[PDB]
């Protein structure tokens, strides 16, 4: 039987990331992730206090802000806390777990100071998590593993997915959850994020494939849609968020019952 | 049928990049990249230096460096130029397609601008080398894709492997080699690098396992072996560079015939 995000949120075994942010949905009415995908600092900034309200989470993309500074991640979790949402950093962490580890917790952009939550793929094997979660757990973080992928041609499917999935539950202190297409575990203390999401059909030209919020919440079993150009390149983006909202919000309302 | 690497580098289908490394490979007898995970500039530009003619390749992790400039490339480029070496920066792209060409080429790293070379998965399928690609081509850059891994619990096997294999045939006009423990293509235009490499049996705490320069380059039929800790944790990196250096290539020379 279906729980809603609320009660998804007391589960006992419930990472407190993941509670944080299934409240956040209930309260809101918001199973929207924005992909923030800019050059500059200025429009990661506006856009977040803008579509702040409409959005559980924002996605960061920290690897191509051309003026980063960790002060702009300060001003960026002013925002977080006031429209209340969560910062995913997109980064797709997918190496060995010595390097990882660096990664997240170190260089210019120390992405485990404000991240409250990072992706990685399965590819290197569990090592992958054991590094991430070395630098994640005393900063309190959660992490997702990218168990499918939207663009065409992608490898991350069948025993791979499954590898995903095994991965996610035999580290569930860090991973919270997944990258996905569809719902990949029965478990419901873990949420399912999905890309590759625009209401109308189509693609890009490298690869990338849409589909419907219906379809990906409604029909397929995922929790929350991220959308990048299907709300950027739109006129008005505002009215972009709440349609993508409205059209997630009600799929999910749907399985419900 | 084994060609030394000076032949190699005068292949009809080569790829100007890999005819460069081939080609000082062969003058310099080294085929050892050093993996430069340091976490400061200084260090990195002194072990750039000292190591320079021991190296056919430096390998950066310009992620983990925490005080970063596009000044402090300047540098290596200028050290790179002087001893004979091209720079790899380690960044393992797995993202679609049109996100990798804005990290290749953008933020505040501009990793297009100073790498000779770069490397993916191939996990979201080849819209991840054709994003690279629209980058990487007129600055006459390769990319190196990620066949194999060295760490525990790899999915990088099987159907994966050959999937890699057949991106990198098809895209020649870009890929010019792979991360992988072993030869995989039988093609001699491919260049073959391998990590997880050390003197002594035995791995790390997070997964990594480690094989000999002999058994990799030896039995194995690798290229170049990618060596990081074994050399930076030395006291002497420089003494210690030599010794995988001399390793790597008897290993390449003993194979020749
Ligand atoms: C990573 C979250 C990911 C994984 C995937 O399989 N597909 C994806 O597209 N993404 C990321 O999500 C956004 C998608 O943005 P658009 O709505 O296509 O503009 C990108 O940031 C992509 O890297
Ligand atoms: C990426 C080059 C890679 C791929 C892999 O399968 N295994 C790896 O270890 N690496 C990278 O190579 C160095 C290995 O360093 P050590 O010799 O183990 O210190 C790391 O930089 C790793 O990310």
């Amino acid at each position: 039987m279906e729980l809603s995000f609320g009660a998804r949120a007391e589960l006992p075994r419930i990472h407190p990331v993941a509670s944080k942010l299934l409240r956040l949905m209930q309260k809101k009415e918001t199973n929207l992730c924005l992909s923030a995908d800019v050059s500059l600092a200025r429009e990661l900034l506006q856009l977040a206090d803008a579509l702040g309200p409409s959005i559980c989470m924002l996605k960061t993309h920290v690897d191509i802000l051309n003026d980063f500074t960790l002060d702009v991640m300060k001003e960026l979790i002013t925002l977080a806390k006031c429209h209340e949402f969560l910062i995913f950093e997109n980064r797709k962490f997918a190496d060995i777990g010595n390097t990882v580890k660096k990664q997240y917790e170190g260089g210019i952009f120390k992405i485990a100071s404000w991240a409250d939550l990072v992706n990685a793929h399965v590819v290197p094997g569990s090592g992958v998590v054991k590094g991430l979660q070395e630098v994640g757990l005393p900063l309190h973080r959660g992490c997702l593993l990218i168990a499918e992928m939207s663009s065409t041609g992608s490898l991350a499917t069948g025993d791979y997915t499954r590898a995903a999935v095994r991965m996610a539950e035999e580290h569930s202190e860090f991973v919270v959850g997944f990258i996905s297409g569809s719902r990949v575990s029965m478990k419901p203390e873990f949420l399912h994020l999905t890309p590759g999401v625009q209401l109308e059909a189509g693609g890009d030209n490298l690869g990338q494939q849409y589909n419907s919020p219906q379809e990906v919440i409604g029909k397929r079993g995922s929790d929350i849609i991220i959308v990048g150009r299907g709300i950027i390149s739109a006129a008005d983006r505002l009215e972009a968020a709440e349609m993508y909202r409205k059209a997630a919000w009600e799929a999910y309302l749907s399985r419900l019952g």
